[PDB]
């Protein structure tokens, strides 16, 4: 079911430098709580400034739930590192309250209850709050506070020059579409190794096999991650709405006809309601990132520019993963042995071979992740291709793809020097003949014993305890109170600036 | 520019009893007003009980915007006694108010707040009332208060039967009457070039090369079909095939619409409209002609189409007869009898909606500006080079030998002349109505003119006595209308925001 | 989800004239009501003769429900004029009655005395009422008043021809009908309401008393419909299927040994095994050979393969009033050609089991909004109108070959109508039936259809079949029944084993 | 509104070798500008030889605006590798000034003192740089600086031996040139973009930024609008050869009294070349231009009498902002499908007010284009056709055009150009404009000309040459400084009287 890349990887083995540069980024997400385990309705911590214009910490959906940002770097430990500080600054500045271990909260009685992000006064704060309100009512709440970590990658510019003009951009741009096509094939490995949430509360409810406990804990033996489930999301899968990868100007007419064409459904909702404001606008998506997507191409806009603009103006940039469950057994939620293997994966995807792929083809290739997902642990579990009938066994997959990596690992780590990459290869193949050694095996038996709640309760304490106790190593003090400074004034100035009234504003960016 | 119709009006002579049994049903508006011309304020007149249930007199889109409508008929002398049977009637029970007698209202300026048509608390009754709302929400109330004449009217069984056993009948019927829909497109610019009588507006309405006083255009011939009148283009429904078409609409009331949705559902716990997609309901599609059968109790007008076929054709593009206290008459029914039967047997190819739109093209020339000397005409969006007046004679050629054939079945001579005194105005503007109802405008105004028709026709109307409802008739309606209402009123369960949910 | 055919598509399109002679039949059943919608008690109208007998019209499991039969046919106008004569002459014949135009009755209590129907007193006759019995007891009386229609399709040997090679490729199609046909009830289910006579699932209830799933579509195919499983019968081998048929005719059941055989003589049932005889197995979709004197359906199969099979999902089209049209035809037509192109992988017994997931996504909620397949037991993923849009980009090549070889351009106007159906849910039968029995009930519906239906059918002349073409057969079906019971027969049981 | 084309569309689809040679040639013209945006005020780089006489590269109005000019080629890659040399190697040579990279330029005040195109001092070089005194004292030098790119184009042989000669050829680029009338707004539609106007420029509904930028929220291209680069007072048509000629040679001779209160001469200095409607042909701005090579110091107009029209130039054009050379591979690729549609569907022949009425389109699309359901009319009958169902009836056409063309070059680039193109009809936010208003009313006219004008300066710096070599543009460089010097040298009469010789 693997297919054959003796010819690309052959090539790789003779051009080692092509890899040499590999830019990453890392986002994060995880609720404010109290020691109970429930989300703090206090406002975001006063030591991080402005969520709106903050350099490396800002909220996604709820003003509960804070996201730490990395700036892109070349270096793995640096990064983690970087990413480590914003904990330890955090954990240690938002009084009694802790960071939500899980991509899956414990139980919540009233989703309508939770506060959205707040971002002043300015327009650009309100009108992403009332994106916010507009999800809020499109798909309820709930759903949004289940968190994640987002994988940013890209290939060094070598690499492509190792594979000119107007062509440049264009070769570029094919090719992570073949990765992201790749990863549709091929990504289902991602939640086998590494997916964690094998449970989830009944209040954020099916004909699923569902074993019960009596406080609302339901969980599937053999699941991997539910977070990426039906039950794990609300919004319109890329996939389901017809959404190809073949063709950069065809993606993003399929993305901007989405953002443009209005919906029945989101048209009962209303656009207000007793001088409320009830979303941006009643079309399928209000904006770009409503767009649920597992993975996505990008490139970082500039003034003005929709993310579809710039893809338009400039290619493919880099590729952002989505797929990746909250690491509940790292107190940053990602470990190094996970951003090495998506390091591994991508560059593989990068050299395979990938047909286009239709709609109808990109929805076969799910069929393979829905079956990891909700019983990728299962003994005796087979995958097809496509939709063909399921006849290749997991381990034997999991082990042809890892001959393959194992060859990239070679070849990263003698331009490093070191093992770090073959290590984690053997490290991870392992878990292809134990799946009891995978992380939602693991965090299963953990959830088993003491919940979900008492998980997640257990965990935040325990790396609350940490992450407030160890030293600052590459941030210090100073800069995060400088960036409070300023990141305050960024704010005050949008606020002062604004020269319409949100209303009229509105109306020309709905 | 007319097409060769030979082969078929030959076949027409040679049977002409399948043109036997035609049947026909009119529908006429008019806005209820007071001596100074002004809309008036108060209720349905008691007398008419219930506008919600009456079968024959009801309200359109305003409170005072009264409907008459004759029941199915196969006489024309007998529908036009009919309809005028209603006016004396209802003339004689309304006060000092009358009829205004044209298309275009006058003392109305826009937003006044003009009275939404009332049907008491049913769910019917309060889902008809909402409709309306959305309409002045999406429309303005003013558009809704100009008003018109349809014209109902289907073959006999005969006419099919002489071109189908079981299941075929339905589809050939349907087939026919589509022909004759591609047909009314491409060539019913006739109808308001003879009987278009609104070249004038009031400035409540209002790009076009007008003249001031009150708008009008010197050549125009009805403005109601203009864009300024009663329209409401972009939804790709064409007249091909029955399934297409109801596809099409099918899919126009499941359609959002942006600028809708931004009006609201609802303000302030007021509902103002039954949803925000295109159409609201399948009525909203305003259109020169539409095809039709009877719906049965609740059954939306394209379930009945899809379930039995077109069962008859409604012409909707007849201004208010100005010079008819009926405001219709023998002379435009019998030419759209003619008319329709030319369309049913002409060859139509089948149009794609960029070539209907393209038949709108003569349509627009013949609306702003069909009585100008020297108008010429084209093949859809082919450059003009057809002379109206030879247009117009060419098709009469053709009308007038399908009215020798319903003159030989009736007896009778009227049905040719009809044809010999229209033919006329292709020869002479001066002779159509718009020519001569601008005169009067041009001389005392939209309302001047409409004031003292009103008064004339009220007169006439309130001396006339009944011929086929007498008094009793009326009564026993009126009733048997106010106890409809009430039996349904109770026969509610269910409050009225759960059944909208249902049925939204 | 769909399967790549488009090399048999590529073949057939080179092989035209391997599709001429497709021959149809269908059947129609319906209930005798009088006009206030009770169910008639009179008997057979005796116009009809012998329902035992008669060559084109019977009755089905209740002396009152009425079945219609057209004789195997190439042609598809023929097929439906015919069938429209026969309910011609039924309307003009039958008193007061109508004809129910809906698959689910109202107005039928909950164990009320539903006549079965008689077939007179010969060994024939009493065994076919006696299964009734059987039936009766085994799944009451009220389940088998739900009507429907069948159409019975076989391709021509010239198709084949580009015997146990007839067989698997039936075979083939039958797999793929369990996979795909789900497409059907979406299309045409006409039965998203039920009576509450019939009663877990979330039902509306009218304040009238009529209960409804809101995207339902045939509710009929539902398990509170017509219907049942772990008899492991396989659709892979002819001998294989045989077999497992028989065993089920062999196996005891602890449940129906409990109803009884005989109590105080009256006999209860046939036997008291699963299946009484093979009829009883119910399905979908079925392999079938026209039987010989005293054969059985398996012996049939035994002895010359599958000559047709019998597609059995069809709800009654409350929209004609024959209940079936011919854009139905046509699509299944369509449908059952691209069955016999398309690949199908042999599939146990529980594979079959899983394909009922999305017959019962279809039909209890196929017009939901958002709605998505799995494939088998797996997690829906394909959304519903893609996956009818891809079967339709094929069937849409099948209809090009068949208009070619009939001049015209009627099927692939059949693909344009009812893959509109696939954007618009409520352009379905059972969108639009539903709107009209919201208003005014399943009862108010059908009897303003009946009524109509009645009208118009007694005043449309005869076309193929005249007055006297059903007195001849009449009389010669009353003649094969007397014929039948005056013969000096073997003992009833000695009879019935050697069935 | 769509003729019906289908049995041209037929005839092509049969004779489909018909279009195998086509023939193109851009031009590209771009300000020279500091980073701060502001107009740079040195001399025409050096690296760059003569703007008179050089081959590839020369100026137009300003001497700092440059322009860059690819020698007609048959092969759309070719051209625009050529095109992008010309742009990399002087990106290279130009200090730290780089290209501005939209129509419209922002740094630029009214009345500002341009330094107009300077080509020395002989005959030519003098009466070049007159003629912009001319244009500069007519018009302001503003409306000099609006740049664009001009696309030419000519069908092979091959196409007019099989549609049945210089006359026919005549004929039917004159077809080509009132369908262009007719339909050609379809061309600011899709890749207009100069949606905002500076206040230098300054009765339209015009919104202003805080920051004080004008724009027109549905706008496409306001380069083609009264307030951009245009001057249709003539009366000139596109119906016959010798008419259009005379109509031309007669502008030339016509006086006019506006011109006329400017004066030929003030304080010793000339002002114009004449005091008549146009000083010279060139002056008469349009949309689209019929063309021959000059040949002998030949008139544009002599040119087309003696030989027919040779090919057409499509001036509506403005900068594509998102690619350094200002225009990319779609672009052409759509101008090729147009312009062979333009060729085959029928045009009636136009008086001079049915081709004013085709100008009513025009103006909506350059300025509310974008509108949600705008709607077109015939010339200037009551708008009728919604812009979305128009623009698709066109597609289905030049979507078979387009099966012929790649038919016979390989591949599918001409039908994927329609895929693309199509889907801005149904939505406009996909358009060039919609595109580039965004990032303007976020950072202004100059914030996103600067940005822009940052990164392909670095992005062409890097590049390589593909096409000429380095020796080539010194080779040019030379031989152009040549010939001005022969040419300075050769000349007999001082300039005044050289000057009344061509009045
Ligand atoms: N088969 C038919 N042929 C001709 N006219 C008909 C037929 N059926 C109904 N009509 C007429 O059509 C008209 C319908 O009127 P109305 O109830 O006002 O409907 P709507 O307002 O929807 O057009 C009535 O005048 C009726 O007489
Ligand atoms: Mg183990
Ligand atoms: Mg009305
Ligand atoms: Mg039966
Ligand atoms: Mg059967
Ligand atoms: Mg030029």
């Amino acid at each position: 079911m693997i297919p054959d890349v003796s010819q690309a990887l052959a090539w790789l083995e003779k051009h080692p430098q092509a890899l040499k540069g590999i830019q990453r980024g890392l986002e994060r997400e995880t609720l404010r709580v109290n020691a109970d385990g429930t989300l703090a309705t206090t406002g975001h911590p006063e030591a991080l400034g402005s969520a709106l214009t903050h350099k490396w910490i800002t909220t996604d959906f709820a003003e509960a739930l804070l996201e730490f940002i990395t700036p892109v770097d070349g270096d793995i430990e640096h990064m983690l590192t970087f990413m480590r500080d914003l904990h330890r600054y955090t954990a240690r500045n938002m009084g009694d309250e802790r960071m939500w271990p899980l991509s899956m909260p414990s139980y919540i009685a009233e989703g309508q209850d939770i506060e959205l992000a707040q971002y002043g006064t300015s327009n650009t704060g309100r009108f992403k709050t009332l994106y916010r309100e507009g999800l809020k009512n499109r798909y309820g709440a709930l759903m949004q506070t289940i968190s994640g970590v987002h994988y940013n990658f890209s290939l060094p510019m070598a690499f492509w020059q190792a594979k000119s003009g107007a062509d440049a951009k264009e070769k570029i741009s094919a090719g992570y579409f073949r990765v992201i096509r790749n990863y549709y094939r091929f990504g289902w490995v991602i939640p086998y190794l590494f997916g964690a949430s094998p449970a989830i509360s009944s209040s954020f409810l099916t004909s699923l096999p569902f074993e019960k406990t009596e406080s609302g804990m339901y969980y599937l033996p053999y699941a991997t991650s539910l977070r990426l489930s039906d039950l794990g999301y609300t919004n319109k899968s890329q996939s389901n709405l017809g959404i190809t990868f073949n063709d950069l100007y065809e993606y993003v007419a399929g993305l901007k006809q989405a953002i443009k064409t209005p919906s029945e459904e989101y048209a009962k909702i209303g656009i207000e309601k007793d001088g409320k404001r009830l979303q941006i606008n009643s079309n399928v998506l209000q904006i770009e990132n409503e767009l649920y997507a597992p993975i996505r191409p990008k490139r970082v806009t500039r003034s003005g520019e929709s993310p579809s603009d710039a893809l338009l103006r400039g290619g493919i940039e880099y590729i952002e993963v989505r797929s990746l469950d909250i690491n509940p057994f790292s107190p940053i939620g990602v470990d190094e042995q996970q951003v090495r293997f998506l390091d591994l994966f991508m560059v593989w995807c990068a050299l395979a071979d990938a047909p286009e792929m239709s709609s109808s083809e990109l929805a076969c290739t799910r069929v393979n992740w829905n079956r990891v997902i909700l019983e990728g642990r299962k003994p005796g579990l087979t995958l097809g291709i496509g939709c063909e009938t399921a006849q290749f066994p997991l381990p034997q997959v999991g082990k042809d793809l890892f001959r393959d990596l194992k060859r990239v690992a070679q070849t990263l780590d003698s331009i490093n020097g070191g093992e770090a990459y073959q290590k984690v290869c053997d490290e991870l193949v392992a878990c292809f003949d134990n799946p009891d050694l995978t992380f939602s095996a693991r965090i299963l038996r953990s959830m088993i014993d003491t919940g979900i709640g008492g998980t997640g309760k257990a965990f935040a304490e325990a790396y609350r305890n940490l992450l407030r106790e160890e030293p600052l190593e590459i941030l210090r003090e100073e800069d995060f109170v400088a960036e409070r400074e300023a990141s305050e004034r960024r704010q005050q100035e949008m606020e002062a600036a604004d020269t319409e009234p949100f209303a009229v504003w509105l109306e020309k960016h709905a």
